[PDB]
Formats: C-alpha cells, sequence, structure tokens
C-alpha cells in the first residue's frame, strides 16, 4: 500500500519545492516516490466558462474549479496499488489535453495543491497532511514573476486577478484547511529542520 | 493655542497618506473651521554623496534604512511646529537624489499630521506626537499597491523593484518599523477603508480641540 | 432591543479579560444603566476521550488548536444570544478535562462580550460580532504573565509549561490567531493599560446604544 | 591585523551561539579565532552598588554597568596585534576575580554583548557588525531557564527583574544599535543561510 501525503498552502508558498526536498532527503540514507499536483485536475471548461476565463471573469481558486470526482477516483486507485493515468492541463489554454501520464505504483505519493485538504473524502485518504506557510508578499512576488514567465501575461491583469480571486479564495477556502494538517511548515522549503523531522517520520512509518 | 501633532506610521503602501487625507476630510466636514497640514517623512531624505549615488545606480543603496533620513532635521522641524513656529521643509528630487534650492513654507495649524514608515523609530520624535496611529495593512495588498506605484516610472524594471522590495523594503519593515508598533495609541487594520476606526479617531481629535 | 455582541481576541495573557472588564467598568461609570455580560471561549472546550486524556497526561495534546473547542456549540450559543434568547453555557473541569453536570444560565444583556484567542477564527462566529477588538500585547510581556498564571497550579512544572508554550501555544498563536487580526475593527496595543483606545471604544458603544 | 567582528542582540537571542557557528563553519574549508563576551567586562561594584544588586535594585543592562574604558583599551590593543589579559567576572557574586585569561593574537576576533555597539569608539573598532534578532518570548523562555540553572535564582525574581530592567533597557539602549549592524540575522543561529553568507564574506576579506 502506498503511503500518500497531502500537501497544501497558498499560491507560491513552496508546496512543490517542499515535496521535492522530501524526495531528495528520502533517497539519501530505494523507496520510490512520485509527486502529483492538483493543478493537473482542473475541470473541463464549457465554451461559456472558457469565454469568462479569457475575459478574466473565472475563479480558478474556487473548489468547484477542480475535478474533485476525478481526484477522488485517481487517488482511490493509487491507494489500492493500481496504475493510473493522469490528465495534463494547459493553464494558458484552459484545456485538458488528450495525452495522459502513466503513474506506476510507488511507496510514497505526494499530492500537492492549494485545496488538497478541502474535500473531506480526499482529505481522509492522506495518511499525512502538511501545510506550507509563507509570507503573503513573499508569495505574491513569486506569484507575479512566475505568472509573467509561465504564461506571458500582463502585470495589471495579474494583480487584478490576484485581488479579485486568489487572495479572497485563499482566506475563504484554503486557509481554513490549515487546521487539518499534521505538520505546519513556516518559511516553506527553507525550514530544513521541519522537513528533516517529516522525512524521518516517513522513514520510520515505512520500517 | 498650540498645534496638535499626530504621528502616523505603517508599512509601505499601508494607507498612511490616505488615512491622513480621510482624517482631514472628516475634520472639515464635521466642523461647526480647523486648519490642518500633512507632512511626510519622504521629504526628509538625506542628500547622497556621489559614492552613495553610485551604489544607488547599482541598486545597492538601502533607502528604507534609518540612516537614509535626516532625523536631526526631522526632530528640529517637528520641535518647532509644536512650539507654533513656522518651518521650511526641503524638496527632494529623487532622480537627482538631492535637495532642490527651493524649500516649502509650512505654517502652524490646529492639527499637524506626520506620516512615515519610520515615524516612531526615534524616541525623541516619537514623544513629540500627542497621538500616534499605526496603519496595519497587509504584505500582499501593500506589495501590489507598491509595485503599481513604483512601476509608473519609465526606467523602473519590474524585477528591479520586486528585488529591492525583497532585499531592502520587506526586511527594513520587520527590523525597524514593526518594533515601534506598540507605541501607537491606536492600530488601524485595513487602512483608510476602516471608517469605524477613523471616525473614532477624528471624534477623539475634535474633543481635544474643544477642551 | 437586541443585544450588542462584541468579540475580543488576542494572544494568551494579552489582556482580553481585563479589556472587557475595563469596558464594563467604564460603561457603568459613564451611564446617565446598561446590563452587560462577559463570555469566555475557555468555557467551550471539548470533552476529551480517554485516549486524548492519555496524550494530555503525556503533555501531547494541543489545547490551543481549533479542534480543541466546541465551535458548533460556540456558534449555536452566540447565535441565540444575538436573537435575545437565554442560553446555558457549560462548566469545564480542567483536571477532569470534562464538562460538569451543572450549566450556567446566561441571560441576554445590552452588551455581550466574548473573549478568546480564537474568537475570530471561524467566519460564521466572526460575523455575529457587531464590533471586533484585538488586544495586541507582546510575547515576552504575555509569556511572563502566562507563566505565573499557569504556575499557580500545584503540579505544573516550570519546564513543562515553558515547553508546552514553545510547542503548542506560540505556534498556534501564529498559525490560527494572528491571521484573524485583519478582521478586527480596532487593534489595541498594550491591552488594558491603553485607556486612550478603550475610552474611544466605550464611547463608540454608548453612541450605538443611544441610536 | 586581527579582523574583529562585533555581535549584539537582546538577551538570549543567540549571540554566543552565532559566533560559535561562525567559527565552526570557518574552520572547515587554519585561521585562528577567539570569542570575547561583553559580560566579562562588568564594572567593579562598590559596597553600596553591591548591596543594591543583592536587593535586586541594580540595572545590569544599562551601558554604565560595563567597564567601557577597559573594553575600549582591551579591544584597542587586540587590533594592534598585542596579547591581552581578560578579566573574569562572577554574575552570582558581582565581583571581578583576580585571575585573568590570556588571549593571544588571532586572525578573527568575535566580540559578543548586548551593548557591543552602544559606545561609538568601541563601535568603530569592528570591521563588521552583526545583530542577532529573535522573538521576545523565545528569548525570555531561554532567559528564564538559563537564569534558573546558571544562578539558582527564584522565578518571581527573574520575571520581576526582566520587566523592571532587562526589557526597558533593551528597548532604550540595545535595540537602537540595530541600525549600526552590517548584517541582521533573524532566527539567530537557526539562520544558517545568513551565517553562511557571513562566513564566506569573512573568508574573502582575509584572502
Ligand atoms: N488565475 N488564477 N489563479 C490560480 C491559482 O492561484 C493557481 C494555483 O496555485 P499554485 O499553482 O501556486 O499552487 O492556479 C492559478 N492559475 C493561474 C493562471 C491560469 O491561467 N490558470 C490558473 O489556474
Ligand atoms: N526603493 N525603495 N524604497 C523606498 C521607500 O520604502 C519608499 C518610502 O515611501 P513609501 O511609504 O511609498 O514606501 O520610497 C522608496 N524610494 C526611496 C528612494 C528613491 O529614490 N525611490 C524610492 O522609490
Ligand atoms: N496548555 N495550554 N494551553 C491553554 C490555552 O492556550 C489557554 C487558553 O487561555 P489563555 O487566554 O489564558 O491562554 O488555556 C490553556 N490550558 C488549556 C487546557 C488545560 O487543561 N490547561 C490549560 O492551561
Ligand atoms: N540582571 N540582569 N540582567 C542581565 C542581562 O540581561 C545579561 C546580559 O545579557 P546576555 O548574557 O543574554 O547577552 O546579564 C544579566 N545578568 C543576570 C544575572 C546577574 O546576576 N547578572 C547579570 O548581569
Ligand atoms: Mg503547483
Ligand atoms: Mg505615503
Ligand atoms: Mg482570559
Ligand atoms: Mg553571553
Amino acid at each position: 500500500e502506498p503511503f500518500l501525503i497531502g500537501v497544501s498552502g497558498g499560491t507560491a508558498s513552496g508546496k512543490s519545492s517542499v515535496c521535492a526536498k522530501i524526495v531528495q532527503l528520502l533517497g539519501q540514507n530505494q523507496k520510490q516516490v512520485v509527486i502529483l499536483s492538483q493543478d493537473s485536475f482542473y475541470r473541463v471548461l464549457t465554451s461559456e466558462q472558457k469565454a469568462k476565463a479569457l475575459k478574466g471573469q473565472f475563479n480558478f481558486d474556487h473548489p468547484d474549479a477542480f475535478d474533485n470526482e476525478l481526484i477522488l477516483k485517481t487517488l482511490k486507485e493509487i491507494t489500492e496499488g493500481k496504475t493510473v493515468q493522469i490528465p495534463v492541463y494547459d493553464f494558458v489554454s484552459h484545456s485538458r489535453k488528450e495525452e495522459t501520464v502513466t503513474v506506476y505504483p510507488a511507496d510514497v505519493v505526494l499530492f500537492e495543491g492549494i485545496l488538497a485538504f478541502y474535500s473531506q473524502e480526499v482529505r481522509d485518504l492522506f495518511q499525512m497532511k502538511l501545510f506550507v506557510d509563507t509570507d503573503a508578499d513573499t508569495r505574491l512576488s513569486r506569484r507575479v514573476l512566475r505568472d509573467i514567465s509561465e504564461r506571458g501575461r500582463d502585470l495589471e491583469q495579474i494583480l487584478s486577478q490576484y485581488i479579485t480571486f486568489v487572495k479572497p479564495a485563499f482566506e475563504e477556502f484554503c486557509l481554513p484547511t490549515k487546521k487539518y494538517a499534521d505538520v505546519i511548515i513556516p518559511r516553506g522549503a527553507d525550514n530544513l529542520v521541519a522537513i528533516n523531522l517529516i522525512v524521518q517520520h516517513i522513514q520510520d512509518i515505512l520500517n
């Protein structure tokens, strides 16, 4: 049975880097590990919803924006040792592509996303839940640079979409889930002492 | 017969200037008038040596550090305003990073509002304030306003000010501004949009002015 | 004809109970009277399972965590007080970590003050408050008061509560209480010794009660 | 010429551990290093001042409580390559003992104390100035445990001496000196990234 860990936190808090660090420190001193991200499981937009998204009028930080049924199904079979296929989604296009990614059974499975703990059925599947905590302006400055490079978008649009959707959804949806975490990590990936404790806690659950 | 000096502080783009503006508008609207003037710490920068202007061109000068401001001039100016004297304040050209020859004459008023990220840093200036307010707005709300404010300049690269913020502005806020927070009489969450708190401050000022 | 509900929060030993006491004393002293009652979040702890009481004996139970409190009961009780109903609040025995059979009858009042480190955590409870205050006292002032408060118990080892503070209380304050700070109408530095801020709060309450 | 570094910060902020870390990370990848502490240079108390100290009525966090002339003299000769003798002071007794400690010339000299940057003449002797920054309650909890073990004193006395003398003197005397530091270290000795930058900055000033 795979030991799967939920990881959450606000945007640009360092969730994906925290898991990458967990793998790198797990490999030294072979348990096989795979990292899935909730951003892969965005919903299939209709043409109306797609038009709203191009007008900047769609909330992609709302729980309903994620294919929670597919997340629950994909995670369910992973816990049952099966091989799963994982969608690939294009943030620029807001489309789920036809190609998928094969994920073979592993010993540890990190699932990363801003709302990984929102759904109770999904939440109870994680044997361990981590919440990454980072200063808001630090996250925003990472968010702004990331969104300029990763999608070539305008600065006035990033800041207006942040204030309209990202920040309110963080406070209404993501931040309340912090109470479900087993370990809260301040300073994100820079908290190597916290990560070390987590890594050794994983290693001795597997022994 | 003596001016009522009010100190306002808080992080960059927390709403220090707006909160003072709102106070001024609410003072005159609820009058019966009272003369009130607004000063800003950003007028009292030190004139840089060409050695320091060189570091500034390389982006290696901390403008958010206490050493960047003429505190001797800040204290002297505020000490004279409290005593009812008329002061001359300098005008700083930021491209040149120097003081122009012109000054600005600031006459005494019933209320004198001084705003600055480091308004409460020095104990001598902090004690001149008969009321001290702290605007508590939030890093990501403040940063987003700070960026669009700073990007209105022609040569300001985005990654330049995003890096000067992380290197200088955010640390200096936590190292020098936040410790002064305790000294405030009142801490205003969410800045100028907090009319509940600002209404109570304005009505507290009116009571002091009316004996 | 409906009770005015006021939420007070802040860290441990910040002065939440004193600030409410000062407000109550100042309300009656400046009257003409108004009935006002004080509730505390520490009455609404969950009753522990003997599995959890075991972890508590080992010092491995987080009493500063949101899960440690009966928020369903907190919201239901406060919802009924706002509607003018009369509520029964439980009495918690902390040695036993259980609710006694006795309740306490709390009648509606003109002003209802609810104090708690996590008073503003849940949005549904936070919205019941027509006024929200945050006491901002300081870690070392608060810790020193917290220790002498907690050491008045016979079996409380010093290094036990100094370790439960570092492990549970200080993190929970930063993880769950501080984010709610923005929602307050007014943030009071230095707690109950800040009579400037408390006087403006009390006079703001009087105005609401007088139409 | 020795390269001497001033280190300051509030009580129990980790000043002495920060320098110890600096030495340990300097030795690996031999430059010889010695750590002096300002607590060694407390003044010679008269019998009146000593009586006040036993009654808990003496401010040991005030700049006048330190033999600033001896500090300036001792540091002056160290910069001039000479060998110096260093007093030893007993906090329990409030006495300067007759024995001294010989300090032979070194390549780097760390000087640690809560008011190391207060005196301007002393301050200008440091080629590098560090300020250690730590949460107040974290420092106090370290202060309380340290003062119970190190001097066997009563808890009510520690907390009353802290509120009366230590905390006010920190805000009036020590904290303003933070503006003189070249590097401010948040989280104290846990900020290994900040320390690393300092260590490499020292190594390349010596090369
Ligand atoms: N728009 N928007 N908000 C989003 C949310 O912050 C992020 C998920 O957060 P994180 O990847 O940092 O864990 O997906 C973001 N996002 C951004 C651009 C886009 O085109 N689509 C999209 O989903
Ligand atoms: N760079 N930088 N930091 C600065 C400081 O934080 C700010 C003070 O004003 P506020 O309250 O808007 O942040 O002015 C900024 N500043 C200073 C000098 C300069 O030449 N240009 C400039 O933008
Ligand atoms: N331990 N611990 N943390 C507690 C929490 O922070 C505090 C809440 O009240 P305040 O505002 O005084 O901190 O009660 C403390 N608490 C809780 C349960 C218990 O059995 N004993 C106890 O002291
Ligand atoms: N009393 N008192 N305050 C002191 C100050 O906090 C400390 C210097 O701080 P730090 O050692 O943490 O750098 O010396 C302390 N101190 C304590 C006990 C004593 O008997 N003598 C003494 O000087
Ligand atoms: Mg991601
Ligand atoms: Mg301004
Ligand atoms: Mg209380
Ligand atoms: Mg020491």
